[PDB]
């Protein structure tokens, strides 16, 4: 189950084991990164890993896609294969060499793969907690792995990336944290993409302009080789579009065309949606037109959050003259605080790969919890039109917590929704018992007989709700991911037990047991209402919400509608409400 799959496999359902003892061919001619990795997997027979014109890969360089990034790998008795069209190329056929050895014993195949996508990674861009520098370390191996080879770096904590403090060098113990970074995402194939943020206090004479160079020029120092200049954040002058490509372009011909290996160079535009452009100005095509061709332009879609879609993407593409590099805002959560979202990637159209020159991912504050959203996204970016958004989830599950994936699937099949938020934006959730929801509901709402099997099917989902909760909160092989989400999986289990106890109130023996569960539900709720005061507070969606679209609802109606049909019953006046 390659993951991202490749643009081309063939398998031939004979295997060999890893080979007990072996020759290798192109140790010393080969990108040291995978070679390493090769040699992690190898702690006879011919072992061949380069890049093409290597000598070691001579014999395949017919095979080799000629495709930045691309890679030949093969396996069969006789030898390995293993050859990339570039260093990073060879790296990524090493990533899908490891992917294949289950057991010391490798599969017979033929792979020849390259990416769909120029640019793909993270977009380091939420508010909230910025991630510690241990959870970026993880992120950057992470990004490796799924071959995802851009890192845009932003902390919020740091404020030598902004107003006023970007005119300054990095302070010695920050310096050389950010040499590590840059050090483990050199290592792992990642552009650390270091972007400036000046527009807050940004003058449009040459001194802050050499400033900023000089800046740029300390990064290099520090190790960057790829750079970003936003101007989200800007006023007056600085929105002037002919000025920003005067300063890109500026940028690039002084520095970008004069270092001998930048690779990204990246701005962010004031208008960076389509709703918040103005049809009645100018600023796109204006950049589009004096922008350098080799400088990318990021953009978010139709609105702030949106999926990317072709008329979407023609939109912008014919405005800026050239394939927009998507800043795709999902999974950040930093609007909707109070929920995860851990669903599945989707609603990005999978036959636009050439109009788009980067896809990166806007994550949650939650740095493991945003693996399943990240490791989706790189699959989709690497080779879009085999795309599976559910495999891709359950696979990307079963990456961040072998250990306990199908807990995790039922806790993040409940926590997907963003519930009802100022940018309009919503994901599905709790598909799975939808159906049976909604037809009990129907029927117990009109006094009318519901199914049996749909009252099983809720029973059972509580059930296996609070066996979920209860194994993910002990788990151990991923503790970050359990610290994120422990609030949110006691709130998920108290919204079982309540699902419970309200299903024991329709199945209603006799009016003093019925007091019980009523009890114990308002009760119940009342934890809840705890979590949800103590937890996760901050200023603006403070709280722990779960299970919101369809779960939650159903339970407080069934309650309502089961008081109700109570205080007919016995001419008492129970409250009904959940609140
Ligand atoms: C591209 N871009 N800023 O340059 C953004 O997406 N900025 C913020 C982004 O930082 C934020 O996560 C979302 C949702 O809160 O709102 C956007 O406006
Ligand atoms: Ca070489």
């Amino acid at each position: 189950s390659l993951q991202p799959p490749p643009q081309q496999l063939i398998v031939q359902n004979k295997t060999i084991d890893l080979p007990a003892v072996y020759q290798l061919n192109g140790g010393e001619e080969a990108n040291p990164h995978a070679v390493k990795v090769l040699k992690e997997l190898l702690s006879g027979m011919l072992i061949s890993i380069g890049e093409k014109g290597d000598k070691s890969v001579r014999k395949y360089s017919r095979q080799i896609p000629d495709h930045k990034e691309g890679y030949y790998l093969s396996v069969n008795e006789k030898e390995i294969v293993l050859a990339g069209n570039d260093e990073r190329g060879t790296y990524y056929a090493l990533q899908t060499f490891a992917q294949l050895l289950k057991d010391g014993k490798l599969p017979e195949v033929e792979i020849k793969d390259y990416p769909s996508v120029r640019y793909r990674g993270v977009v380091e861009g939420f508010y909230g907690t910025p991630w510690s520098h241990q959870a970026r370390l993880s992120q950057l191996k992470f990004y490796g792995k799924n071959k995802m080879n851009t890192y845009i770096y932003g902390p919020k904590d740091d404020p030598y990336h902004s107003a006023p403090n970007w005119r300054l060098p990095y302070p010695d113990k920050e310096a050389a944290q950010l040499q590590e970074l840059v050090a483990v995402a050199n290592e792992n194939e990642v552009d650390f993409v270091w972007a400036i943020h000046p527009g807050q206090d940004i003058k449009w004479n040459k001194e802050d302009r050499d400033l900023l160079l000089a800046k740029f020029e300390k990064m290099y120092q520090l190790g960057v080789r790829s750079f970003a200049v936003f101007f989200d954040d800007i006023s007056g002058e600085g929105t002037n579009p002919q000025k920003q490509a005067e300063l890109l372009n500026y940028i690039d011909e002084k520095f970008a065309q004069v270092k001998p290996d930048i690779n990204q160079l990246v701005m962010c535009p004031t208008e960076y949606n389509k709703s918040w452009s103005n049809p009645n100005g100018n600023y796109l095509t204006t950049l589009g037109d004096k922008l350098n061709p080799s400088i990318q332009i990021m953009w978010t879609g139709d609105r702030v959050i949106s999926d990317i879609t072709r008329d979407g993407i023609s939109w912008i593409n014919e405005r800026i003259k050239r394939p927009a590099y998507i800043w795709w805002n999902f999974p950040v959560s930093d609007y909707v605080r109070d929920h995860l979202l851990l669903g599945p990637v989707y609603g990005n159209d999978t036959t636009i790969a050439k109009e788009m020159s980067g896809f990166v991912t806007n994550p949650m504050e939650h740095a493991e919890s945003s693996k399943i959203a990240i490791y989706s996204v790189a699959s989709y970016a690497w080779n879009p039109a085999k795309y599976d958004t559910w495999q891709t989830w359950k696979d990307a599950i079963r990456t961040i917590l072998p250990s306990a994936a199908e807990e995790l699937e039922c806790f993040a099949m409940h926590n997907s929704d963003l519930g009802p938020n100022g940018h309009g934006y919503r994901r599905e959730e709790s598909m799975d018992i939808q159906p049976a929801a909604e037809r009990f509901l129907k029927a117990f709402k009109e006094g009318k007989n519901y199914d049996k099997a749909d009252f099983e099917t809720l029973q059972y989902t509580f059930e296996r709700m609070k066996e979920s909760a209860d194994i993910l909160l002990m788990n151990t092989e991923n503790k970050p991911l359990i610290v994120e989400i422990t609030p949110w999986v006691h709130q998920f289990k108290l919204t079982a037990e309540m699902g419970e106890e309200v299903l024991k109130m329709v199945e209603g023996r006799n009016e003093s047991y019925f007091l019980r569960k009523y009890n114990h539900v308002k009760a119940l709720q009342q934890q809840m209402f705890y979590i949800d005061q103590t937890s996760n507070q901050n200023p603006y969606q403070p709280g722990v919400k779960t299970a919101t679209r369809v779960i939650k609802p159903l339970i407080d109606r069934t309650f309502a509608t089961v008081v109700k049909f109570f205080n007919q019953k016995f001419n008492a006046h129970l409250d009904a409400t959940t609140d």
